[PDB]
């Protein structure tokens, strides 16, 4: 087959509720009603590259439960298309989920459960499951298993010569410099770049400072996604590539649009088209996955957008 | 081949998770651990039921979702043994379920969804559904499903001559009297007791006026369960018949104990043991299933509760 799009990272069951209020210290209330949907950014990323018809494999540990069942379903040969012959399921730890309390003002909030996807990972990574990442075309991570696991990934995709990106979505942490010694494009988005570099990020001449600071971390390309206000690629040495958003017709639900963003300029890349079509097709697709509620249902094929792109630019 | 116990009810997905504090507006934490287990009373006494080897059929709504397979692992053919042929699923409404978040101190918090316990029952029964409480033994029934639904089937049943058992609780709304007097056996707590009577209850003589005001609406057998107090058996027209614990060597976890303890006097009960025996049958179901931690997984199997009764 072609180079594959190998993702390495988080499966979660997502559980949303819809409540008034957050409920009080020892206080039992009701919600309006509920949703579990898969998700996790890794799963994510991965039902997209595949939507996207590019040849995807999947990372990632489960647990035995229904919780596992609903990704691998929404995932495998009856979804998305994505191949999951390198998922392993455990029986000792739960398939991580995440409890979304959407409340009526408007806000979010979360609780995450690691489970599986920070449990059960070997000390070690097999050489029998570093062997799909030797052969990817390209690999994509994200902060939501272990920093040991991430690391060892891409030291191993280093010595391959293949483009690692490293999206920061997930645990609030500092990034280990050993992990962005070794990968090729970081990802973060407004808050992530701002938390990680400690700089402020309100206006573009402080979010080029954030990424002078990413280079002198060892990053080459970061690639700076920022919501509403579009996103840019910066490469070391040359001029940034601006892009603004597309604009939707209906934002719907903005879960997920990171990842589909991420997932989607990785298919372009890996597919050799020019960083400015990489950015276009990236904003095309996150403005398509905003349209539908669910991060997984929502992810677009590829068809649909570049007929985006034909008429928006 | 025996009248099979029918219960009608609730399937909850329970999700456990253990954090350090609460969240706040546009904030994400992380849970030291959590874990999804099947639940709700319809769903914890049909198992129970069934793990007595009794013939056992659940009639309850879930959603087409994780939640709703994950409860029907648990009771069906690979589980418990339940009979699931008048489960329904609907994709138009979530698998009922309930968030709880257990903080450092022993604090809960807890958010309930009622989804398809609640919203994906029809305005009328279907006949079929009514056809298998005709042919029970005996039929549960709790309140975390809607009143209209239990009313119907306590109907049909007692047009059958079917005995009806049902368990407070659920909702905190009183209880329609229309349900009241179709119904057989009812089964509080000392705390619903005491809600929809407007009595006090912490004492003996207190409860057995609060269930001479439960004989008042239409109520002749009242099923007082009492936690650490044990249990009483009042039939109007005869004298109180009582039951204490029978002690656990080391109490686990009390998740689901009333729902064992009803279900398993109702298995006793449609076996057509005396109401003493009922009582000390259900007792010892309670007493196993405490040294467990969970619901489901606590319910003990027939063998046990009868090595159990063997003893003192
Ligand atoms: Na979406
Ligand atoms: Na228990």
């Amino acid at each position: 087959m072609a180079p594959p799009l190998v993702v390495v990272g988080s499966a979660n069951a997502d559980i949303y509720v819809e409540i008034e209020r957050l409920p009080k210290e020892g206080e039992t209330i009701s919600a309006k009603t509920g949703q579990t949907l898969a998700g996790g950014k890794g799963a994510n990323q991965a039902a997209c590259g595949a939507k996207l018809m590019y040849p995807t494999y999947f990372v990632g540990r489960l647990g035995e439960d229904a919780h596992g069942k609903l990704i691998a379903e929404a995932l495998g040969d009856d979804g998305c298309g994505v191949h999951l012959d390198y998922v392993r399921s455990v029986n000792n730890e739960p398939t991580g989920h995440a409890v979304v309390m959407l409340q009526s003002d408007g806000q979010n909030s979360i609780i995450i459960v690691g489970g599986a996807n920070m449990k059960a990972w070997p000390e070690i990574m097999s050489d029998d499951d570093l062997e799909i990442v030797r052969n990817a075309g390209i690999v994509l991570l994200q902060r939501e298993i272990p920093d040991s696991i991430n690391i060892q990934v891409a030291k191993a995709v280093k010595k391959a010569g293949v483009p690692v990106i490293l999206d920061v979505g997930g645990m609030d942490t500092p990034i280990p410099n050993e992990l962005l010694d070794s990968i090729d494009i970081l990802s973060p988005n407004e808050t992530e770049l701002s938390r990680l570099t400690g700089m402020p990020t309100e206006t573009f001449e402080q979010i080029s400072q954030a990424v002078a600071k990413c280079h002198k971390l060892g990053v080459k390309q970061v690639l700076v996604k920022l919501g509403s206000k579009g996103s840019a690629l910066f490469i070391q040495g040359e001029k940034p590539i601006q892009q603004s958003i597309i604009p939707a017709a209906q934002v719907v639900d903005t879960t997920g649009a990171g990842d589909t963003f991420t997932a989607a300029f990785a298919v372009a890349m890996v597919e050799g088209k020019s960083h400015e079509e990489c950015l276009r097709f990236a904003a095309a697709a996150a403005s398509l996955c905003v349209q539908v509620k669910g991060a997984i249902p929502s992810m677009p094929d590829r068809k649909s957008v570049l007929k985006l792109l034909k008429f928006s630019i």
